[PDB]
């Protein structure tokens, strides 16, 4: 649903005349035309408008959100392989991936690219998607990102699927690049939220699996940095695990005060998860506190 | 028409187009005029919200990753953060004049709802924290019943009806209208919420909502409340929320006798072994008390 529908909904909704643009010294004529498809708008409008509809910040950058034949093209595809019509998705990379060769060269198509191709190959049984188109454009990506110094949230989308992927080695000096540009601002967007908070724990989880004690605390530090709401229950929990795993591999505390610590939380998951995901996250507990106990040999 | 200031936004989109190393002429081969482009980021144009769409695809960026920069702040904004700062260093000297200011250029200026709805709030946080205020109770209400009268006419609702609302209720010059509450609530619930600023604002209404319906021991009201809890949507990882929607069904399934008291004693003696691990313990002890009340209105209800 495009914009322009958006606020004449809002609009409509709020029983706001169209006098009152005009007021505003926003054209109702151009606006009526930006609704219609028969002209553009320019953003000062667009924030005149926001405040007329009393409509929040946030509120309006999420349906800045365009849509081209890559981002259509895209949830045809994620709708695609997600109902398992695989059939369907074959037909949408293949198309795509023509489109891509002959149009504009722009990163966002570059990383849907990628991504029809990850998806295909990890979900579709009988994709002709090959591991060597898939490393070709993975090593393009993975040099723009070497060659970049600022990132943004959708690199980190890229490495959570390269990781999931898993046809080239994890490229761990990059993760820290892209975490600490992207988290030099306050993240908003639940769905950042998401793949950030996944990506870490996976870090911190893959990081002790490793027993490569300066590697560990160099991720330990990271994790410290991370900024997580008081209400985000689920992250204050990580940071309070991450925060023992360091007092006991430096000596601050043992073994003992480990064990009280996830009996603790053992019984206290009951409340937060389905069964099935509370069996993961004990199974990962005992992995952590196995790769503790070899650590202090 | 009212001045915006973009030169943010045209340094953030460099910033990142830099930062990929993306040259000029690929704005050129995607449709974007350079030139139109360089001139906004010197501040000789203004951006057309066609070419921010194909750019951010340029660049990869999500709309949302810049939204600090895509909203410049207008004299109104900029206005109430002063307020703001004013009324919490409790400099009430500031405040009074700030919101002097404001309540001229608001009967000079152009209708906006943002306007009205930062007017109301200057009287509501003047009325309630600076006790010389010259602000008075005729005036907020006067304010209160046109936007309430533009809410009860409304057919859709934002995030802003849901803080206006909540201000009301703190307020209280006025009965709250609690007919409206569940209105709003469900209009703004037809869409996900992607922000965590309006979760926010959300999350903390509704369990206000739930528990100041619970110590009314009002049930026909509380069985209300408990099935738009049952209904609200919450995602896997927000394990707070989690925890209110069993609160919830807890009470539910006492209320309609499913189960019994002995099941809420075995529930909260459970959830007051857990919230050491994700509360200061100030945090714990409101949460304990909120416990308590709860168990207090549900045994005094089922006798």
């Amino acid at each position: 649903r495009p914009l322009g529908e958006e606020i004449e909904r809002i609009r409509k909704g709020k029983n706001i005349p169209l006098r009152v643009f005009d007021e505003n010294g926003v054209s109702s004529r151009s606006y009526q035309r930006f609704v219609q498809g028969n002209s553009e708008l320019r953003i000062s409008d667009l924030a005149i408008i926001v405040e007329i509809l009393s409509i929040s910040p946030m509120e309006m950058t999420e349906k800045l959100t365009p849509m081209s034949k890559t981002v259509l093209a895209k949830e045809q595809f994620n709708q695609a392989i997600f109902s398992k019509n695989f059939q369907e998705s074959s037909r949408i990379v293949a198309d795509y991936r023509a489109y891509y060769e002959k149009s504009s060269f722009a990163l966002g198509k570059q990383e849907v690219m990628y991504s029809m191709l990850a998806l295909e190959y990890l979900f579709n049984p009988q994709t002709v998607v090959t591991k060597e188109e898939i490393i070709a454009l993975e090593n393009q990506i993975l040099e723009r990102l070497i060659n970049a110094d600022v990132y943004t949230i959708f690199n980190l989308k890229f490495l959570a699927l390269q990781k999931n992927v898993g046809l080239q080695p994890f490229p761990t000096s990059l993760l820290f690049r892209v975490l600490q540009s992207v988290n030099e601002r306050e993240i908003i967007d639940i769905r950042s939220l998401e793949i950030i908070e996944q990506v870490i724990i996976d870090f911190l989880f893959a990081a002790i699996v490793s027993q490569n004690v300066p590697h560990i605390l160099h991720v330990l530090s990271m994790f410290k940095e991370y900024e997580v709401g008081e209400n985000n229950w689920r992250m204050i929990l990580w940071k309070k695990i991450a925060e023992k795993i360091e007092m006991i591999l430096t000596n601050e505390e043992i073994f003992a005060d480990w064990s009280i610590f996830k009996e603790q939380i053992l019984l206290s998951i009951t409340l937060f998860l389905p069964k099935a995901k509370q069996e993961f996250f004990a199974g990962q507990l005992e992995k952590i506190e196995d790769s503790l106990k070899e650590i202090k040999e």
